[PDB]
């Protein structure tokens, strides 16, 4: 009945479906847990105990990562008029008595989660893992800031509480691999983007240095790199160039052509690269998954074959479909599937004897049958097939961005803290006061979390920018809001706009071939997929 | 020497390069000019005379289509304070004496251009063409409005001066074919977009009706379909939902999730369809060009064969390779290209040619040699290979949109004419006055031409919209500015964003393959293009 616990039995025909199930649904057994001579030791007994308790672990992660909004501003301590909310937010701030209660519970599960794969890896393997020295070093930094906050800089706990949450889920770590391979392409297209703003902030400063434009908005060259940056974003379109329009009507020809080249030529070609870098980096992940599948099926192959000659006979395959617990009657399948597998050796009268034959067989049952069952509108179809596929497909690629904003909030709370006050006199002339944003704030953590969202939508995103270049007084605040743009024109065009285009072309292709596959043959022909995945 | 015209010689050897050149560089011979028994008749003498005078014709089209900005408002005649510019623009308005001078010169050349292919088509063919009746009916409407304006509604000349200009250039007419085939896909994705604003203007009206949101912005349901439409555009992001955030901070979760689903899920999937509809409609145009190329090469085949058995002789191929004027060493090519063409009949040793064999041979010399002589940074390359390709590739697809704006100006001048005055008292409370746009205006034609551009960039595009819902006093002005969105966030996601993605993937497969186009073989194989275009 219950096929959950299996490492302690694991017969020669039963420890197949330990490996043959995990090759289908694609989980991971660790490579140290895979390379054993026995492959059913107390390592593997303790390993599936990690996957049992997994719902405790993610519930710790969102405990640790939703900690930060409930917790105090960096500076209420120098602040005058502390408790009275000057545009703060309605969430409570957990007190110092409430501090050690919430972090020690959080570390009591993180210390279990980090030092658990010692129970199935060697200490020369665990400590030489390099995605796991990172995860241990993140714990010790939290263990400092627990005990420092107990026994009483800028307190780098809330940055580490993100990076633990990034590395601990596989999806957000699998995503972040792509953003390292894409980064060597994106920085070149960033470098030919900055050249576009610089060469066209020069002509916009050459042309208008005499007139009523350069008297008013385009004074210094550093305030035409800055303005023409915001025109590239479109979000300041007619306001930049009214007094160059009002003076000579012909100066729209500069500005209606720069935004035309800027937004409709370059911005699609930053999208084109970051989509074309995605297609190569996604292929490097999927082939990084099939070698994980082939390195599972090769374990399943040699587990059955006793002499390890390199082959398995037909009768030695017939016993597997019953071990699969898949279909009712056995002998009508394996000889039927032999022709269905694209190449049969026919060196013996019955068997096809290779390793690569089985590694395609166990996946060939997967696409067709789905008969395991572990007991424990045509007009609108291609749109809502994708649109419902994309609620869990963009949970990593919109989870990375929610982690990028949990960093910029935590930077942006600290750099830009209790400045929007009720009584800051620079504020009441800014664009925050006149547009009455005066909230969307940065004065706390969740005030900042929303504000980065409006900066992410680009809905009037320069109101916040040009206020904090006047509240902080420096032009160095500009680099907070330019780096949000740059990093999230990868992340909003990689991870989303390139993904939702490819996600449509799957649920197009599954509609364009479902008319073809059901009419081409009664059974599935495998190489049409070999020409179909490389088709577009 | 001079071999420009040569329809009057047109030998068995001279009229071949009449057909063999036009099959390469792809001009058009009309199908009535193609189906003749002689194919060099008194009709064909005049056909190449049409292509000689072609620079007169484009220069007339731009005369006819850049007429409109230089010409008067629809209503200066009821207007008080006529000559004094109340926010008008600096272009002159050509007078009634200047009327008949500029239009009769313009109509002197339409009547040439329209009734010229009578000189190479029958009058039962010219008048049964369904395009060439549209282009005649457009002339007669201009001939009315010339003679009406001479001998002294809304004067539908400026709409026809666009549609003549659309049909007369081939690329703007070739483009507009696609926008009819895409239209049956776009109206469904319009219809499921329209449902998204309706179902989410309902929940935003169910939820916020009691509170300080529905007291202030969300009063009627027609003013939440309207507001949540502008949130879909993002361009009104925090202003809509301040007093539903100021009241409860928890009600950003509605509005930061609706824009997230709106702009990052739907808007990419309207892009995905309109890109996917482009790929099919562009393929239907390119195969509409090869059957035009095959229907030229079959004329070249039938010109050579006097027997018309179905085959041409090899010695006849070689002496017409010489008439091609291609290369200096002739006889080492034809048997060399026999292997280089993917198939050879090989029925006799020399002379066994199919019509499909020659149909690639004339293409075989084209893709490789490029020798005719009509005498008359690795890091950044794939970006600027596209970015320089796209100055003439997006001239049709940004010429259609410049024609869509030349209609909406001409509509939008007439509906919205003299409203923004110096002394309209509704104006000086509107968003046009406070943001001081107040030009961007619609009071003339080129004031309107710019204003549709800012509406096209979406830079604060609702300032104009909510002004004309208060200047015209009705909510029917909204439909002017919602149709500009709907029709041209097709045309800016079809014709640009989908095109610039495909234009990258060509000029990136001419680099990914170009290392293989020099290392795999020194002489080009044709069937890698069968595996290069179908697979990428
Ligand atoms: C604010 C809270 C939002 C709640 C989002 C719900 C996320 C559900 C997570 C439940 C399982 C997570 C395990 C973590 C990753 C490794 C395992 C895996 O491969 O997942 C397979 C899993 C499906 O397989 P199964 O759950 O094992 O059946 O796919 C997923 O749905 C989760 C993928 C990533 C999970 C974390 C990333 C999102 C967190 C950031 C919050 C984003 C807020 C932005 C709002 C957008 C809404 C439109
Ligand atoms: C307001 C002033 C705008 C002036 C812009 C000038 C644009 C130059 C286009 C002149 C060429 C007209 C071709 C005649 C009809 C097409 C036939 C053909 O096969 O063309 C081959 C031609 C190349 O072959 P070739 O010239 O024969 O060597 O392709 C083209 O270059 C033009 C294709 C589109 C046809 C005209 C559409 C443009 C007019 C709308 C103006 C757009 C303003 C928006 C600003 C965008 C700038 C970034
Ligand atoms: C790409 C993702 C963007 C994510 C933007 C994050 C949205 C966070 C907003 C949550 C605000 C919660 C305020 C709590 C108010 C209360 O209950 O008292
Ligand atoms: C393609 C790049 C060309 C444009 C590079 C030009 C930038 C150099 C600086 C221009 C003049 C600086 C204006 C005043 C600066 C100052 O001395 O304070
Ligand atoms: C990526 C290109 C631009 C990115 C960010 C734009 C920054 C340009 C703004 C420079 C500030 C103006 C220089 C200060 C002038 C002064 O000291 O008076
Ligand atoms: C991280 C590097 C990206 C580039 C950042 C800015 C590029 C050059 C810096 C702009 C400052 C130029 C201002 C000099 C002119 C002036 O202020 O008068
Ligand atoms: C992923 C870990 C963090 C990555 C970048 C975070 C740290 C960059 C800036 C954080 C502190 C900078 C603030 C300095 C100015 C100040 O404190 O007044
Ligand atoms: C997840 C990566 C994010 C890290 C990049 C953000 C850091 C860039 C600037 C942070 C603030 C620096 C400017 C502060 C100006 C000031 O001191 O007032
Ligand atoms: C990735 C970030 C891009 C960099 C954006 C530039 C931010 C730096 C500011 C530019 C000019 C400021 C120099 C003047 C200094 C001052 O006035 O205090
Ligand atoms: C997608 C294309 C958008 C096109 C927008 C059209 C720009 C037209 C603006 C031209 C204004 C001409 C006024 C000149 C005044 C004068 O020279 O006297
Ligand atoms: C998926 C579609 C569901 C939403 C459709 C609801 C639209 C019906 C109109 C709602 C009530 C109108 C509100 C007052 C208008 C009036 O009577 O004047
Ligand atoms: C594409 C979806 C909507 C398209 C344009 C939005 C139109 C909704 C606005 C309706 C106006 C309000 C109805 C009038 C109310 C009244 O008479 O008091
Ligand atoms: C061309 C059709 C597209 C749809 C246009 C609008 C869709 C329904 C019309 C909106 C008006 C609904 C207003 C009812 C509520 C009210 O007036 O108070
Ligand atoms: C392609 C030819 C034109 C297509 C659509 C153009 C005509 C639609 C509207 C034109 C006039 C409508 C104005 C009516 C209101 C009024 O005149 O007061
Ligand atoms: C190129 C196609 C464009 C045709 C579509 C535009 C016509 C839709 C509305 C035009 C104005 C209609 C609303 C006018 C309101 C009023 O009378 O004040
Ligand atoms: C394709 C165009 C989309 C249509 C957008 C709707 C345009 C008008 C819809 C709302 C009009 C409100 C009806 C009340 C009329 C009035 O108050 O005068
Ligand atoms: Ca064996
Ligand atoms: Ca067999
Ligand atoms: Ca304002
Ligand atoms: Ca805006
Ligand atoms: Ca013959
Ligand atoms: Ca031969
Ligand atoms: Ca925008």
């Amino acid at each position: 009945s219950e096929a959950i616990t299996h490492g302690t039995p694991f017969q020669k025909a039963a420890a197949l479906v330990d490996l043959a199930e995990d090759g289908i649904g694609l989980p991971v057994e660790i490579l140290d847990q895979s390379s054993f001579g026995e492959s059913a030791r107390y390592y593997f007994i303790f390993t599936r105990l990690d996957l049992i308790w997994s719902l405790n672990y993610f519930a710790l992660l969102f405990l640790n990562f939703f900690e930060q909004p409930l917790w105090c501003e960096k500076n209420p301590k120098p602040s005058c008029k502390d408790r009275d909310y000057y545009y703060l937010g309605e969430l409570p701030y957990l007190t110092n008595a409430e501090s050690i209660i919430y972090e020690v519970i959080t570390l009591a599960i993180l210390l279990v989660h980090t030092f658990f794969p010692i129970s199935y890896e060697g200490s020369r393997i665990f400590w030489t893992s390099r995605l796991n020295l990172v995860k241990v070093a993140c714990v010790v930094i939290l263990f400092v800031d627990v005990l420092v906050d107990f026994l009483y800089p800028f307190r780098i706990a809330p940055y580490v509480r993100v990076i633990i949450f990034i590395l601990s889920i596989r999806e957000l770590r699998d995503t972040l691999v792509l953003l390292s391979g894409m980064l060597g392409t994106y920085l070149n297209i960033l470098a030919l983007w900055m050249l576009f703003l610089l060469f066209a902030s020069w002509i916009a400063f050459v042309m208008f240095e005499n007139t009523q434009q350069g008297l008013t908005v385009f004074t210094s060259y550093g305030a035409t790199l800055y303005q023409m940056f915001i025109l590239f974003t479109t979000s300041n379109n007619p306001d930049v160039w009214i007094p160059a329009y009002k003076s000579s009507r012909w100066s729209s020809v500069f500005f209606v052509l720069y935004v035309l080249i800027g937004v409709y030529f370059v911005t699609n070609l930053i999208l084109a690269v970051v989509y074309d870098s995605f297609k190569e980096q996604l292929a490097k992940q999927v082939s990084g998954m099939d070698q994980m599948k082939r390195r599972m099926l090769e374990k399943a192959f040699g587990l059955i074959d006793s002499d390890k000659n390199g082959e398995i006979d037909k009768n030695q395959c017939i016993k597997l479909f019953e071990q699969l617990t898949n279909y009712r009657t056995l002998p009508k399948i394996s000889k039927e599937e032999f022709g269905l597998i694209f190449d049969e050796l026919d060196d013996t009268r019955d068997f096809k004897i290779n390793k690569d034959e089985f590694a395609d067989l166990c996946q060939a049952i997967a696409l067709r049958f789905q008969k395991e069952e572990v007991p424990s509108v045509q007009r609108y179809r291609a749109f809502i097939a994708t649109f419902i596929t994309l609620i869990p497909s963009l949970m990593p690629y919109l989870g990375t961005i929610f982690c990028v904003l949990c960093i910029y909030c935590s930077i942006g709370v600290q750099v830009f803290g209790g400045l929007v006050n009720a009584g800051n006199k620079k504020l009441f002339e800014t664009e925050l006061a006149e547009d009455d944003y005066l909230l969307f704030n940065f004065n706390d953590y969740p005030n900042g979390m929303v504000t980065l969202f409006n900066l992410l939508v680009m809905g009037n995103w320069q109101v916040w920018m040009e206020s904090y270049k006047d509240l902080t007084g420096t032009w160095w605040s500009i680099t907070y809001f330019v780096s949000f743009y740059v990093i999230t024109i990868l992340l909003l065009l990689n991870l989303v706009v390139a993904f939702v285009l490819e996600a449509f072309f799957t649920e197009l292709d599954l509609e364009e071939e479902e008319k073809c596959q059901g009419q081409d043959s009664q059974e599935k022909r495998n190489r049409r997929r070999s020409a179909g995945s490389k088709s577009r």
